[PDB]
């Protein structure tokens, strides 16, 4: 079992925070807020760097290039902006939805952008110009989350209407439809691009092999019938999931077994979001309203 302890409490953010995400190079910690901005802090020492500013709505969500040099963030506005991290200025503005976007992430070559929305349609955008590629009819009510596989030809969409979706990057088209039905509140690929690990508001997470359509591994004990809460795969030590949770803790799994090794305790609201540090076992993790704070926590394992 992993150690995970407390090491530093961050504060900042003056509303709910809604997302975290560590750089792809380690060094960084990114957060979204309702309160309209994006927070950069030191992702070992958790010292503030910068605040990014520029959105007129709430953010949902916010995700790095693979050289750390770019975010996206997806917002209540109905717009994507691109920033230059070193700067902080907007490098584009992505529009095209015709509601809230609620979800986004680069591909790993960092030459696209996949976004969902309240609109229920899916959007691949191309970074260098800023214009939208493509839009899929995805879904047939909110995008809840979006992601690349680890060589970026297939992208994974989840969605209230109790749908997960596989579709072919280049072509758009949807190769795999994954169907009780409760709303799919989170989504993302498996480190080795084979499984997919859904969030269903039934109180379950599920790790399923999307091409056979065999549900693997089930992990519960945890609270999530209300928030689109991220779950994670922590790949530095021991094998973990990793998910926030309504009853305001962290809940961590061996990915084996599906027992609770861990609950980490200290935010006294909803913990939204979590995030594992790609080479150090560090968790960042996010809670809401009455909170506002972020915590970053380490393992031995
Ligand atoms: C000894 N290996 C396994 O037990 C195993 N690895 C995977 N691959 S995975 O889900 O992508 C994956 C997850 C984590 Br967390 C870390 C890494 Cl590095 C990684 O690759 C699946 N399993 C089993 C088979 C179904 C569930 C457990």
């Amino acid at each position: 079992k992993p150690n995970y302890a407390l090491k530093f409490t961050l504060a900042g953010h003056t509303k709910a925070v809604s997302s975290v995400k560590f750089s792809p190079n380690g060094e960084w910690l990114a957060s979204s807020s309702a309160d309209k901005l994006i927070k950069i802090w030191g992702a070992y020492d958790g010292k503030f760097e910068k605040t990014i500013s520029g959105h007129k709505l709430g953010i949902s969500d916010v995700a790095w290039s693979s050289d750390s040099n770019l975010l996206v963030s997806a917002s209540d506005d109905k717009t994507l902006k691109i920033w230059d991290v070193s700067s902080g200025k907007c490098l584009k503005t992505l529009k095209g939805h015709s509601n809230y976007v609620f979800c986004c992430n680069f591909n790993p070559q960092s030459n696209l952008i996949v976004s969902g929305s309240f609109d229920e349609s899916v959007r691949i955008w191309d970074v260098k110009t800023g214009k939208c590629l493509k839009t899929l009819p995805a879904h047939s009510d909110p995008v809840s989350a979006v992601h690349f596989n680890r060589d970026g030809s297939l992208i994974v969409s989840s969605s209230y209407d109790g749908l997960c979706r596989i579709w072919d990057t280049a072509s758009g088209q949807c190769l795999k439809t994954l169907i009780d039905n409760p709303p799919v509140s989170f989504v993302k690929f498996s480190p080795n691009g084979k499984y997919i690990l859904a969030a269903t508001l039934d109180n379950t997470l599920k790790l399923w092999d999307y091409s056979k359509g065999k549900c693997l591994k089930t992990y519960t004990g945890h609270k999530n019938e209300k928030y689109c809460i991220f779950a994670n795969f922590s790949v530095t030590g021991g094998k973990w999931i990793v998910s926030g949770s309504e009853d305001n803790l962290v809940y961590i799994w061996n990915l084996q077994t599906k027992e609770i090794v861990q609950k980490l305790q200290g935010h006294t609201d909803v913990v939204i979001s979590t995030a594992c540090h790609p080479t150090e076992n560090i968790i960042a993790s996010a809670a809401l309203e009455n909170d506002k704070t972020i915590k970053l926590w380490k393992s031995d394992c």
